[PDB]
């Protein structure tokens, strides 16, 4: 059964399995290994391993550069034949071609095909990486393998090239259409604020590739960064709109309008937006505004209290709602980032055996299983009309200005103490900052 393989100095993937290079947990599950050993099992001669191909291509950037992965799979493909025994039947050589060279070479090409189909951004970010891939597959000879080169070439071409019902009418309130200079929390219609923020957040959620969350929660993660900045900017914008409205009556109208935006986020199944509002309402500057929340109606308090209970017990009620909901939806994105940090903290980058270092692949596998849950909600377009001016208003939100986040939250907290001083101190009287009406048009379209 064991075949005659080429020398380890002429082919690096021929080294036997040992505790210095691979550790396993009916395909065996890899716990840890060197990059050479991971690449070997990624293109194993004995069997196909699509779950390992999927997980490896999502996580390898946390232990290997794309340029190194390409160099190593080319090295894996270029198998030298062992030296003959002075020779001819050539039984072991014919069998080495059939049972080792052919399956490994086919498996390298299957890894290339999965790499260009599901992770083309690696090639978009580095033109020379694509140039090397196209050059490598171009040197592949043989009819059976030219079919794999044709499919890889068609996928590269395809990647280079790249309503269910009638959407409802766009809603307007004080700010007339196109009057961008007046666009603000109380001047735009609360329904349209919630519809446009949902389209913005649905596009941002859909643009996040699973690999962007591996070993990182800039080039590596552009869409994750844009998603996190949006959530920070929108949450802090809600807080700023609340505490910078010093007049009690106007601040009640601001808080009440944000709760109405949350109701429409609930109707739209935008759980990301629901929990952005909850996060703003639970922040230290807002949560302590007892005089403000005293004037909020009971029905609006119930809405906000129930939206908070979605996060209790590690998001228990949220997960039940998400599963029981019909698309379209925008799932809460923060939970993936929390679970990835919980998985990665205290989890070692490497295992050490006999002075040698092995990459901890279990750590990468557990992160991939979390990120794999993101994609099932990324092909759910909303049946809502985009409003370019409102979208641009929410894209350019910059509440912090030049401040750093922590310092800005301390400013928000001190603004909260100015507008509602602590119990002994009197409640001051502040002038009105808005001359337009505060009455909401409601959440009914
Ligand atoms: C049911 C619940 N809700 C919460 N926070 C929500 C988001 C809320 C915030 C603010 N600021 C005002 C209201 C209200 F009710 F007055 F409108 C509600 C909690 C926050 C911390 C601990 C337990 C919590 N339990």
């Amino acid at each position: 059964e064991q075949m005659r393989l080429p020398s380890a100095d002429v082919y690096r993937f021929a080294e036997p399995d040992s505790e210095e290079n691979i550790i396993f947990e009916g395909i065996p599950i890899i716990k840890a290994g060197t990059v050479i050993k991971l690449i070997e099992r990624l293109t194993y001669h004995m069997y196909a391993d699509p779950n390992f191909v999927r997980t490896f291509l999502t996580t390898y950037r946390s232990f290997c550069k794309p340029q190194e992965l390409l160099s190593l799979i080319i090295e894996r493909f270029e198998i030298p034949e062992p030296e003959p025994t002075e020779a001819p039947l050539s039984a072991e050589l014919k069998r080495f071609r059939k049972e080792y060279i052919q399956p490994v070479q086919l498996r390298v090409l299957n890894v290339c095909r999965h790499w260009v189909e599901h992770h083309f951004y690696d090639f978009e970010r580095d033109a020379y990486l694509l140039q090397r891939m196209e050059e490598f597959i171009g040197t592949v000879r043989g009819k059976a393998m030219k079919k794999w080169v044709e499919s890889i070439t068609k996928i590269i071409q395809r990647k280079k090239i790249a309503f269910q019902s009638s959407p409802p009418t766009v809603e307007w309130h004080i700010s007339r259409p196109g009057h961008i200079e007046t666009f603000d929390l109380l001047t735009l219609h609360p329904i349209e604020i919630a519809r446009q923020l949902t389209l913005l957040e649905s596009d941002l959620y859909r643009a996040v590739q699973p690999s962007e969350l591996v070993g990182s929660v800039e080039i590596n993660s552009p869409n994750l960064l844009k998603m996190i900045r949006h959530t920070t900017n929108l949450t802090l914008w809600f807080e700023k709109c609340i505490v910078e409205t010093e007049n009690l009556e106007e601040r009640v109208a601001v808080v009440s309008r944000i709760i109405e935006i949350l109701q429409v986020f609930q109707e739209l199944n935008n759980f990301n937006g629901v929990l952005e509002v909850v996060s703003a309402m639970n922040s230290s500057p807002v949560y302590r505004l007892d005089h403000t929340f005293e004037q909020i109606p009971s029905r609006q308090k119930k809405i906000l209290e129930e939206a908070h209970e979605l996060s209790e017990d590690h998001y228990k009620k949220y997960l039940a709602k998400l599963r029981s909901i019909n698309p379209p939806c925008v799932p809460f994105f923060g939970i993936y980032l929390t679970n990835i940090l919980k998985t990665e903290e205290g989890n070692p980058e490497v295992l050490k055996r006999h002075g040698k270092e092995l990459i901890n692949f279990s750590k990468r596998r557990k992160v991939a299983e979390i990120t794999g849950e993101i994609q099932q909600y990324q092909n759910q377009p909303y049946c809502l009309r985009v409003e370019s001016d409102i979208k641009r208003f929410f894209e350019n939100l910059n509440p912090m200005g030049n401040s750093m986040e922590k310092e800005f939250t301390d400013y928000l907290f001190n603004k909260s103490l100015e507008i509602e001083p602590r119990n002994p101190k009197p409640l001051p009287r502040f002038p009105k900052k808005y001359s337009y009406p505060l009455k909401s048009p409601g959440v009914r379209p």
